[PDB]
């Protein structure tokens, strides 16, 4: 069925958080929209592809938001409809806090048409960043901020709090010239309930031109109040909330676990380098212990060991994964026939065309990385641990 | 202070989901130093420097997880500390369960050079866009599996649940050939108690390579005790839990919020279309209410509003706000003399070259955009709402 619908992102700093694989659907599309909310961004998009809309003119003061989404959803689909290779493009990522993608996709997708949303950075993903915080140490809660008001959504004081929409709290109509975040005292009492007059509350403003610098402004619930402090936050405006204290282990589950040693399991507030620094009473953790010193000093001795696999790949191999990741036509091709596709690669080894031809994960691993006899394979898998994990 | 940090990462799927900066970063290096998780990665990165190293020949089985991460840390910072520009690649966005470079921007923060993290596409950005949630509604609670069991993190019935690690319930040791989740019936125990035996889980795969299908498989909790099935939850395995039921709106907060019309108030089961099709027994919504067709109908008369602010730019311009978001050394040298930088880009219109001599982000969006005269400037600032936000 002719016609297919790709939602992409631009991340959220202007230009460079968008992905390879979204400029490159931008380019290849018959028919691009775009929703964005810097110049430069749009700018840029303008150049990649001839037949662009800015849906952004849908919008009106006093008309309902729905009706705009409806109308910017209907824009992409009847393109669809006519056969075409069609492209929305929304700030940030285009399924976070986005009406109408998920609306023009859902429509897309029942009528029969190919249908993906590629994800994008968003501003959570930035806030990470920014703050130095994991959203794995301790958690992570993220709510839009009229949302956990209404809802009454949990907050845990053992794990982040993220809130989107801090400085449009229960707002319902659109306007160009913004709002008046006349509620946002609301948003304030339920931080005291929750957390205390002196509790900190990070005001967080990503960076959107590459020259400036983030908002990382850190209040507490109390400077809230203040109004020069409160007329800082906006519609680009997010809220961390750190956690109050850290949560203890739980007995069973240390025993379920076979965390045998339980004095060693290490004490409730030990904290592994680097500390959340916005944290409230948190102690300066050592980056250089004994253990970190002795690690170092094993370097000078290191060499790889037996069952790393070193890249042994080719530029042919190497120039075929780069076009079907950066081709989308390329890759509607071989996604088409795997053996036709494979075939006509020139340069490729036996092996590579045999990988390609299958399309086989582990078939184009071993192709292009030396897979060593003392890995005797499990296979007939990996897993990452690069965090804090488990235990 | 010569020498500097930027960590970034490489998203999910390869080579696809790295961002444009990020990229500019990797080639603008004098060194680079990565841990990825696939091949065709692996070699563009290569491509794209003539100096990297593969972090991964760091770990070893038996060796503690925090010495790898200590040494993988020191590697980037001894560089940092010759005066080298270093770039850091991981897996996905860089600072989501990844220890070794939040120690890396910290120790180098600390000793007075430029550190940043870029953030990049996450496993959850992945989620979001490939089982069509948006985390904003009803909410998203994102935890470690063995975290999330180890300190009894909260549930939310009504919220997104996100658990990252269910593959490697509990597990302490790096090896090679991944890890027997031999405790993931631990992991099934609280789903059970939290949820219930028929309460559906999500387990989510990315697509690692462009031309494969993601993971997206609907097992009840019950499902998840039989060994064929819980055989196939590995190192990349995410589960993703949907809300049990909705709930309801506080009347005190409506009343606060003057949401006025109460009974207008929509039912905490009425949804905008697309409702999320994970939950269970959820109602089939309606696309094209009577609503949404007058919406539709609206699009034929359509002109942009008054305050609608066209783009009018021009090539020299759009030229120098990108080259200051893809070349990382351009960026520096405007950063470093906003002025000598300005006064040096030829074809610059006055406005254009004063914008950036200004480096303000109101005077580089006036400079790019026709603000109307009917735009009575509030300034002397934007919303988005894109989505269902505030009522
Ligand atoms: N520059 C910025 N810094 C911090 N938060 C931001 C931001 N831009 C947008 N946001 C957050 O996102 C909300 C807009 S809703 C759109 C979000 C976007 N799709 C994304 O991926 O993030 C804002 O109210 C704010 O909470
Ligand atoms: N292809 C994939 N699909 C779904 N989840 C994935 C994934 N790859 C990694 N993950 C999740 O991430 C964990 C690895 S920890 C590293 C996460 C990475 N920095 C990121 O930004 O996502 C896995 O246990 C899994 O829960
Ligand atoms: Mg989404
Ligand atoms: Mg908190
Ligand atoms: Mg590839
Ligand atoms: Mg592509
Ligand atoms: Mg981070
Ligand atoms: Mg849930
Ligand atoms: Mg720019
Ligand atoms: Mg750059």
């Amino acid at each position: 069925k002719a016609g297919s619908l790709t939602i992409v992102g631009t991340g959220i700093e202007s230009i460079g958080q968008m992905t390879l694989q979204a400029l490159s659907y931008i380019e290849a599309a018959a028919k691009v929209f775009y929703c964005v909310i810097d110049p430069a961004t749009e700018a840029f998009i303008l150049t990649k592809n001839k037949n662009c809309v800015d849906l952004y003119q849908y919008y009106d003061n006093g008309k309902s938001a729905l009706n705009t989404y409806t109308q910017m959803s209907e824009l992409m689909v009847r393109e669809v409809r006519k056969g075409l290779d069609v492209v929305g493009v929304f700030y940030g990522h285009p399924g976070v806090f986005v009406n109408p993608s998920h609306r023009a996709l859902a429509i897309a997708k029942s009528e029969g048409y190919r249908a993906r949303m590629l994800p994008g950075v968003s501003a959570e993903d930035c806030l990470f960043a920014d703050l130095c915080i994991d959203p794995s140490n301790p958690g992570c809660l993220t709510y839009e901020a009229s949302d956990f008001l209404i809802r009454d959504r949990p907050v845990s004081i053992h794990s982040h709090l993220v809130l989107f929409q801090v400085g449009c709290v229960g707002i319902a109509d659109f306007n160009f010239t913004g709002f008046d975040n006349n509620k946002f005292g609301v948003l304030v009492d339920r931080l005291e309930q929750e957390y205390g007059a002196e509790h900190p509350v990070v005001h967080y403003i990503a960076a959107m031109m590459p020259h400036q610098d983030p908002v990382t402004d850190k209040y507490t619930v109390a400077q809230l109040r203040e109004p020069e402090i409160a007329k800082r936050v906006g519609g680009v405006s997010t809220f961390y909330i750190p956690p109050k204290a850290r949560k203890a282990s739980n007995l069973d589950i240390i025993r379920r676990l076979e965390l045998l040693p339980a004095g060693q399991v290490p004490d409730k507030k030990a904290r592994i380098y680097p500390a959340n620094q916005w944290e409230p009473d948190v102690p300066e953790v050592e980056p250089y212990r004994p253990s970190d010193q002795a690690a170092i000093a094993q370097l000078a001795d290191h060499a790889p060991p037996e069952q790393y696999q070193p890249l042994a790949t080719s530029k042919a191999m190497s120039d075929v994964m780069t076009k079907l990741a950066l081709d989308p036509k390329a890759l509607a091709d071989y996604k088409a026939d795997h053996r036709a596709f494979a075939q006509s690669v020139p340069d490729l080894t036996p092996q590579e065309r045999a990988a390609l031809e299958l399309g086989d994960s582990w078939a184009i691993r071993c192709a292009m990385k030396n897979m060593p006899s003392s890995l005797l394979d499990a296979a007939r898998p990996w897993v990452i641990v690069v965090g804090v994990i488990g235990v």
